[PDB]
């Protein structure tokens, strides 16, 4: 029925409904007499229209020039406002064939075209002057997208919200510094300090008798790429050596990620791309430098974090990672000028470390909460489910949850679980609970340690593998009616127990956690 | 209603009605005389029950002894029979309380009781003598867990099915081969065999001179691991250059996992772990032999398949391993006798062997398919529901599928997508295919290769990792109703293509492929 494919509840009419839209250089002072079709040439008949949204920093990313997409020019965002009455219709799903037929809609027109017809709209427009359709913007994403009718588009009434270009930033520093208003920490650097700040210590890291000298050292000549890696990895140790980099020295000793080895490689993998063409097209250059590995190791960023928060730790860390990829340079090859280093491989880094700082700053899930999986040592585990993650509380009576559980190549073994328990609130159903191996149904062998966790361990060895799952199934049961209290469970996870390793001299299973949250 | 709970279409009526229960020993002939419940001391009233199997493979599963339930004996299975007609009740859910509520039966008494008493009978026998729940085994699984009330299960006739203990196997050989009845090729190797021509083999390979001499070279002293692992390593070596390995030499060359720095590093693994009171002890050796990581190495399983699939390169590869770890012992300490290398190294891991072949030959979605993930290089990916992983076929309109992508730590780059296309039939839809990143939607620039392949680039930079995840939804549009033709494709695989790397001397993406079905 309607109700399959329509949302009433987040359909409404609005007097003056606004919204925005991206708009490229160029067409910021265009755009804004007003909103017309473009000239011909699409992928869907039913799916003509003229595209806008709720939130105008999701907008900002549609801003950018169409021929350097990556690297060029944002234009602006303008701001698109009916005059009137506009009845939005929220839709479920964004199958035209399904709306159609559901909506009681001819199927032989497209549907953007009936939306847009007075039929349509004296029908299912509450008494609007026109019709907009709505649908989630994205996965992830709590925006709405708006799906405007061309003609009846004709209508809106357009100005500016902002203009990129007329800040006069360095390359898309102000689009990025307009999206950051979108609201761990956060991360909202001002990248003109950033820039001011890096050319200033590449110039005075070079001044100094210690990095001067492995310079000189350098073969300055094409070599293996294993001898490059250690000669880059030496003047790394010498240069992080020097007080302008101390911030970055301390961060750099917290996480593997972070060593002179992983920075080396990074330098390497760049020189080794970068060609002449591509070192004087930022757009060519960008596009190289994003489909590399390891960039989390200039970025500082490991384990859900970024490390280098601080536009000093960035100036630093970018810095360096210059003055490395200007000694990996003719170590690579001999036709390419160094200039990359201090012009575009600065340039387009920092355009890469605002996408990833950008990211970071939305809300997401961590890994091991709701669906999000939980990634580590070659296995995947996570919730079947997002009600899986929940433990419903106050009554009495048992649930079910569930947990998939594989790994990458080979057999990796599965020791046992720990779960959390509470006497009479929350008590492990120990014939209910169990892995279920490719099918083959293994019971479990539990025993309390402490008082809130219970420790279970299959009665059959577990291995999982490419070709080879599991579910883990574990059954709770609940005597009293009474609530968990946030403090009877010491963990707000359930710890899968991987293969035996040692870790500092200790001997500990991998820790798969699945991330819970207790509630009602 | 009753039918959220019930399955109508698998509920059914039988005469005779028979399924299997697996025994531990000691009990196979005393079960014969009555099924009865045992004395007093659980986890939920509700659920107080007989519990037996359609699938007497699976049955034997259950069959090993409590004490030693990893390595020790198994009993048998028996078969079970009610005499008279049978109501089997399927359930679509496992939880007693919505069960009672949505049945209309009593919520102060257990489940398992009501079902035993005339009442309930009379109303859901269909004029039955007992009813019986029934419910799904377990996911990944097609047989049938039946839950028998004990007072009706006191009418049930019991009879011998299989005694696994009158075989008189070693080990649990007897439960295996029993199991591989349940039916890549497979692996039902015999077992005697093997264990005969290990023992030949061992005995034989240290009656060589090569090897005798690099026995004589070990420093038969505690010494570092990175030494031990070196010596260990050169013996792996020696071993393999002699004809009784032949076999075991051509499987060896064609994995990096099977490769002797791994074989090292089990054995020295092996040897820290195993003391001389778990060395006496088979059910200890197991349970420690089971937690560690690499252990298919020694199976040659590797990438989804078992590569050590014939009874001589299997015995071939636990021989060498077994005089691998007789070298590892003195390597690690001084207290334990090397005879475990022969004895019970031998017996567990020949369990450890029975156990993964048997999850092998069992059906299983490989990576990438349903839901299953694609784990590779960091990244997971896997289709969202099972659904998008199909592309429906035969009809004008579009759909939509959805790939979730993340990946395990630092910020790793998706470079593009590979599609699968038809004019007419399959097009790419390039205005709704997207990726969407923490929510921020990023569209496609796409073009064409060859004529059955689309390939899309984002147009600002994708990265993911600990906690950035992503959403590629690919939309196809079918602007006919004809019907793909099998060869109309040429890969049954959407290609994510994740960071770049050289792969013999080419520059290529990670691949992650997500594998589709075209249906209807």
């Amino acid at each position: 029925g309607a109700d399959d494919v329509v949302d009433s509840s987040k359909s409404f009419v609005m007097e003056n409904f606004s919204s925005y839209h991206g708009t490229k250089p160029g067409y910021v002072d265009s755009i804004q007499k007003g909103i017309q079709k473009p000239k011909s040439g699409n992928y869907d008949d039913d799916w003509k229209e003229f595209y806008s949204t709720d939130n105008k920093y999701d907008a900002a990313g549609y801003s950018v020039d169409n021929e350097n997409p990556l690297s060029g020019k944002a234009g602006g965002v303008v701001k698109v406002t009916y005059p009137g009455l506009t009845k939005v219709l929220a839709l479920k799903v964004d199958n035209a064939e399904t709306i159609k037929k559901e909506l009681g809609l001819s199927l032989t027109e497209p549907l953007m075209e009936q939306v847009g017809t007075e039929e349509f709209i004296k029908r299912f427009g509450d008494g609007a002057s026109r019709v907009v359709l709505s649908l989630p913007f994205a996965e992830g994403s709590s925006s709405v997208e708006y799906i405007n009718n061309w003609e009846q588009a004709k209508a809106l009434s357009v100005e500016l919200e902002i203009n990129f270009e007329t800040r006069g930033k360095r390359g898309q520093d102000a689009m990025y510094e307009y999206m950051a208003q979108a609201c761990l920490s956060c991360i909202n650097l001002d990248w003109d300090v950033i820039r001011d700040k890096t050319k200033t210590k590449i110039e005075s890291l070079k001044e100094h008798g210690p990095i001067k000298n492995k310079m000189s050292e350098s073969p300055n000549k094409t070599v293996s790429e294993e001898k490059a890696k250690q000669y880059l990895e030496e003047f790394h140790q010498t240069a992080l050596e020097h007080p302008e980099l101390s911030e970055l020295k301390t961060v750099t000793g917290t996480n593997p990620v972070f060593a002179g080895a992983n920075y080396a490689a990074w330098a390497v993998n760049v020189a080794q791309v970068i060609d002449s063409e591509t070192a004087d097209n930022l757009e060519k250059t960008t596009a190289a430098l994003s489909i590399l590995p390891g960039i989390g190791s200039v970025m500082g960023i490991a384990d859900g974090a970024v490390h280098h928060n601080t536009e000093e730790i960035v100036a630093q860390s970018i810095a360096l990672s210059s003055l490395m990829v200007a000694q990996a340079i003719p170590l690579v090859g001999e036709l390419v000028d160094i200039g990359f280093a201090a012009y575009n491989f600065v340039e387009s880094i920092i355009n890469l470390f605002q996408v990833v700082h950008n990211s970071y700053n939305r809300p997401a899930y961590s890994p091991g909460h709701k669906t999000q999986p939980f990634l580590h040592d070659g296995y995947a585990v996570s919730w079947n489910t997002v009600e899986d993650s929940i433990i419903r509380t106050g009554f009495q009576g048992e649930s079910g949850h569930d947990i998939k559980i594989t790994a990458e190549n080979t057999p990796l073994p599965i020791a046992g679980v720990l779960l959390p328990t509470i006497p009479g609130k929350l008590d492990v159903n120990k014939s209910k609970t169990h892995i279920s191996v490719n099918g083959r149904k293994i019971r479990m062998r539990c025993r309390a340690i402490d008082g809130d966790v219970t420790f279970c361990r299959p009665k059959s060895p577990v291995y999982v593998g490419n070709g080879v799952h599991a579910n883990l199934h574990v059954a709770f049961h609940r005597s009293s009616s009474e609530k968990i209290h946030s403090n009877e469970i010491s963990s707000d996870s359930i710890g899968v127990l991987g293969y035996q390793k040692t870790v500092d001299h200790t001997k500990v299973n991998s820790k798969l956690s699945l991330f819970f949250e207790i509630k009602s």
